[PDB]
């Protein structure tokens, strides 16, 4: 119980932790209905409104203001934030001229440039283009300051996952907020944007930004407004914070604006009605730049700018129905929309049969407008599976279109329209889900543009700025140094665990006994006394040298014409195989004598290989190759792709995949980038939580074998950022590409897999495109360790991810 008979007098958003039976004058009090009973009267002023007016200044000082114009408004940090502007002759910052700032400029008591975190609720990354006519605040912070062409949220494109993401620098998954609703079944109970459960500390997870300062002895703002508090007040309380004694001073703020999200919402990212809402943000913006440099600090704090997400047009009538599909959807809840997240009605309800409502889900419209996926199935780059507060089954929704349950849910007006045009929440690699970033002061870079990045990098950044030790988070620690002038952090390169072996030749055909059998022989070989040594291997096909081994296992270097590979003795295949294709490379055919041509190799004992017998038996499960015979240098060279050590275990519906992408796509990569390099190999993440499988963790293999089954199979492609010269002779930065391709025994995810492989392979690889850095982790190897780029660079390179968009 709080005693609300208290006063607020002199305490008005005090930064003091206060809890029952006390009441509180903070900026949340109201949300927790134990604000003291003269709150409002005391601490929301409003009289004669927010800006100084020429007969206002001078004068004697009421403290029944909003803001104040008296000569000693100054000195209490007290004036309405144009108050030097309208009574002294001053500039508005934003008709001031950007000018560099190379190092803080603070008045004596600032220990380090303070950090006001300004983030704009559903802000499309394309407003930006609307420029200094519509935003001329925003416009100056942006071309004056460093600044992305966009940043990408994360799945769920919605507010509450991606304000606790920034937070904290994880994946919903791992924090907890994976929805603006959500139900938890070990709680049993449902978060919802209006209630009191979202206070229950219970649902936050991870370590947000204002804790992480706490613990390190620098102070925080608080981080969250009441709704009710005018912006314009947010803005005055920021700069009274600002203006306290040297030891009471925060050094960590954020401002936050439910708009543009909410005309969005009315009115469509590309209403002519979305230009007020700008207008009025950036207003807001000219405060805070005004107030800041009124107080002297507009060349010492850092500002951010930033988004949570985009917007997208989104209508009553692009609305798909379950009811359509499924004779009963009464029985199942439905969080619905720009997502699709599906559960029994009746918690635990043993009826519920998500198979046969999978089944009624998959293809059964020529132009569905959602997809049905069980969550492990979910591309990884989402990372969107692992928590228990994730229906297994979801539904990924096509841009611009809802999923509802049933008609009944929608509620179209005697126009036949809806209220609203525009929404958000689908992948996070659609355009208009991608929202802004800009950073502007001593920290950051001057007039400078960057790729655009993930905002789970953000957390690293801001504790950079702030001195602090992130706790863990899923940012890659220095893949944004490019973004600061100072204050980066030097990353240290992952010490390689497994130490490999180069094992020679050493066995004999006669020593093997696993039923492969090859209706052809190279006898050349035989006589090829250095057949598999080093040679000119490596400089040809590992490029950016080994990936480091960073867990404790057993495996073999092994060298071909063609080809290298780091083999797993555990795993009984290799971990990775690594091959340089020319821009003028040959593709040829598997001569139909070796179409079933498997071969032992005499590097690796019989005991520590598979066997073709397991193949045979296995009705369901086939193989494949993860260096190609159909790119083979030679016909002679050829016989090294038939090895056994580069076989591995594929059901004949992914085959379908991997032969169009060995035969065709890696050809018309290289053709098209100037020769490609590619390292391809398994992947284990049977309990879907992106990381790489230990032993104990695999549970399927070949039939009757230990020949373990890879969920996903990957591939990342480099070539030379500078396309006139060839993969193989770069001078410069790199490009890539990578996908996580799902092993998978059908093709029901591909509604056009009936087809030939040419009308819908493609479209599904760039479904499960990929960041290097998510493979690092599914994998626990380490990519690109000898190149001629900084390891801050390299950083960057393997946390970008090639979107087609
Ligand atoms: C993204 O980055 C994060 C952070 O580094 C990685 O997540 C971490 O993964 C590791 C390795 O598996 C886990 O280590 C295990 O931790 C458990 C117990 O740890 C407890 O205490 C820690 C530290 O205080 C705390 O962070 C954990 O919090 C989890 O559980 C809370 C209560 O249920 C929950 O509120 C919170 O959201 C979080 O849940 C998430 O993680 C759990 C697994 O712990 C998962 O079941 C859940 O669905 C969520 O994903 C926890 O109380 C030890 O017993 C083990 O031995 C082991 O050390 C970390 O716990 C985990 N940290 C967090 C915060 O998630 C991700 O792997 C990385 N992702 C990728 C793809 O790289
Ligand atoms: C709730 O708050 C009010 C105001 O703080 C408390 O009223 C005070 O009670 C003390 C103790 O009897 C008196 O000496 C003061 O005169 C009261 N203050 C005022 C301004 O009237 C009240 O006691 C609190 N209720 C509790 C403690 O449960
Ligand atoms: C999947 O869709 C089929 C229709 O294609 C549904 O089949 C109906 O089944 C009910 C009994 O469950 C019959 O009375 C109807 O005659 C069937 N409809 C038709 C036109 O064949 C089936 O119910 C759906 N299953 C789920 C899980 O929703
Ligand atoms: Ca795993
Ligand atoms: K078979
Ligand atoms: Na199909
Ligand atoms: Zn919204």
């Amino acid at each position: 119980w709080t005693n609300t008979s208290g006063s607020c007098k002199g305490r008005c958003f005090e930064l003091q932790e206060v809890g029952p039976p006390d009441c509180r004058c903070d900026n949340l009090c109201k949300s927790y209905s134990s604000c003291c009973h003269d709150f409002d009267e005391l601490c929301l002023k409003t009289a004669r409104g927010w800006e100084c007016t020429k007969d206002r200044c001078g004068e004697v000082r009421n403290e029944e203001n909003a803001c104040h114009c008296s000569e000693d408004c100054l000195s209490r940090g007290d004036c309405c934030t144009n108050y030097q502007v309208v009574c002294k002759g001053e500039s508005h910052w934003v008709d001031d001229d950007c000018e560099e700032i190379r190092v803080p400029e603070c008045p004596a008591g600032f220990v380090r440039p303070p950090l006001i975190i300004f983030s704009v609720d559903g802000f499309r990354a394309s407003y930006m283009k609307k420029g200094s006519k519509v935003m001329p605040n925003i416009e100056k912070l942006r071309s004056c300051g460093t600044h992305a062409p966009y940043m990408r949220p994360v799945y769920p494109t919605k507010t509450f996952p991606n304000l606790y993401t920034l937070a904290t620098g994880l994946y919903p998954e791992s924090h907890g907020i994976v929805g603006n609703s959500m139900y938890d079944p070990v709680f049993d109970a449902t978060f919802h944007l209006r209630g009191r459960e979202k206070f229950n500390h219970r649902w936050w997870g991870g370590q947000p930004l204002w804790i992480t300062a706490t613990k390190q002895g620098v102070r925080a703002g608080t981080f969250f407004w009441s709704v009710s508090i005018p912006h314009e007040r947010r803005i005055l309380t920021i700069l009274q914070w600002l203006s306290l004694p040297d030891n009471e001073r925060p050094s960590v703020y954020a401002f936050y604006s439910e708009q543009p999200d909410f005309s969005g919402h009315k009115y469509g990212p590309f209403g002519p009605e979305m230009t007020n809402p700008l207008r009025e943000i950036d207003k807001t913006v000219g405060q805070l730049m005004d107030g800041l440099k009124q107080l002297k600090l507009h060349r010492c704090v850092n500002v951010i700018f930033v988004g949570d997400h985009g917007m997208e047009d989104v209508t009553c009538d692009r609305t798909e129905f379950l009811s359509n599909y499924l004779t009963n959807v009464d029985d199942i809840t439905l969080v619905p929309g720009t997502l699709g997240r599906i559960r029994p009605k009746i918690p635990n309800n043993l009826k519920y049969d998500p198979k046969a409502i999978i089944a009624n889900l998959t293809c059964k419209k020529p132009d569905q407008h959602f997809k049905p996926y069980m969550k492990q199935h979910l591309p990884k780059r989402l990372h969107y599976a692992n928590n228990r507060r994730i229906e297994d089954l979801h539904l990924l929704v096509e841009r611009r279109w809802h999923v509802a349950r049933k008609p009944l849910d929608v509620y179209k007006k005697p126009s036949g329209k809806c209220f609203f045009q525009g929404d958000h929440g689908f992948d996070n690699k659609v355009n208009s889900m991608q929202t802004v970033f800009v950073g502007y002061g001593p920290t950051f870079k001057y007039r400078t543009k960057v790729p655009p990045f993930e905002n789970i990098e953000l957390y690293n950044v801001m504790c950079d700025l702030l001195g602090l030790k992130p706790a863990p988070n899923n940012g890659t620690h220095g893949s944004l140094n490019h973004l600061l002038r100072t204050n980066t952090f030097r990353p240290t390169l992952p010490e390689e665990v497994s130490r490999p072996n180069y094992p020679g030749i050493m066995y004999l055909q006669s020593d093997f006994d696993l039923g492969c059998t090859c209706d052809d022989k190279n006898k050349l070989e035989e006589l090829n006394k250095r057949l598999h040594t080093k040679g000119s291997t490596e400089e040809r096909h590992l490029l950016y040298g080994r990936p480091a081994v960073l867990y404790r296992t057993s495996y073999d270097i092994l060298y071909h014409t063609d080809f290298e590979s780091g083999y797993s003795e555990i795993f009984l295949m290799p971990l990775w195989t690594s091959y340089t294709i020319s821009k003028q490379a040959e593709v040829s055919s598997i001569p139909e004598h070796l179409t079933n041509c498997v071969r032992p190799d005499v590097r690796v004992s019989p005991g520590f290989s598979q066997n073709c017998l397991a193949y045979k038996n296995d009705k369901q499960m086939s193989y494949g190759f993860l260096f190609p015979p159909y790119l083979s240098s030679s016909p002679e060279a050829k016989y090294d792709a038939f090895l056994v050590t580069n076989m591995v275990p594929m059901y004949p519906a992914f085959k379908r995949v991997w032969t169009y992408f060995q035969r065709v796509l890696v050809k018309k990569y290289a053709s098209e980038r100037n020769g490609v390099n590619v390292i391809s190999g398994p992947i284990f993440d049977y309990n879907y939580n992106g990381l790489r499988d230990i032993e104990d963790e695999i549970k399927q293999y070949v039939e009757g074998s230990s020949i373990p089954v890879p969920t996903h199979y990957y591939s990342i492609i480099t070539s030379c950022l500078d396309f006139t010269q060839p993969a193989d002779k770069c001078d410069g930065p790199l490009s890539v590409s990578s996908f996580i391709l799902p092993h998978r025994p059908d093709n029901d995810e591909s509604c056009n897999s009936s087809e030939d492989e040419s009308k819908w392979v493609e479209e599904l690889m760039k479904m499960h495109t990929a960041r290097v850095r998510d493979i690092e982790h599914l994998t626990g190897l380490d990519f690109y360790r000898k190149t001629s780029r900084s390891y801050s660079e390299i950083l960057t390179l393997k946390t970008y991810l090639h979107t087609y968009e």
